[PDB]
């Protein structure tokens, strides 16, 4: 058993008149056990609540999902929405495919986290997929926790 998280970031767009339709493609990784699972989580956890102007959520996940981690992102003049939920990669939940984030070490990995935000935010309104969930977030604040 393994967990494979599944990050979808993406700038929530009403759709406006023409141009409001941001979609960044789901990024896939599974091997991370549960233990290293939380500790990864908790650290990006921490990252993007004080990187970022975020607010996050805790939600359950559909079955195969254990933990379904939102982080409503607030950045420089950006805003968006990251999901991020964990599939226990097992024989009944298979490793999906999706975008694959350049892994490696920990500050690896936040860096690979941090650029997928960074990109989907900073791309703006423009025209993709017709998806697009604007949740709305009644908590607008960040997390004090530097690194130290």
């Amino acid at each position: 058993m393994k967990y494979d998280v599944v990050i979808i970031p993406e700038s929530f767009h009403r759709f406006d008149k023409h141009n409001m339709e941001h979609i960044c493609p789901p990024m896939v990784i599974g091997d991370r056990s549960y233990d290293i699972a939380m500790e990864i989580v908790n650290g990006v956890d921490r990252v993007i609540k004080a990187s970022f102007n975020a607010s996050v959520e805790e939600l359950e996940g559909e079955d195969c999902d254990v933990l379904y981690r939102k982080y409503t992102l607030e950045k420089e003049g950006k805003k968006g929405i990251v999901h991020v939920k964990l599939r226990k990669i097992t024989e009944n939940c298979p490793p999906v495919d999706g975008n694959r984030c350049s892994v490696l070490e920990f500050e690896r990995d936040i860096e690979c986290i941090v650029k997928a935000i960074e990109e989907c935010l900073a791309k703006g309104e423009l025209n993709s997929k017709l998806e697009g969930k604007p949740i709305p977030n009644p908590l607008l604040g960040l997390d004090s926790t530097r690194t130290g």
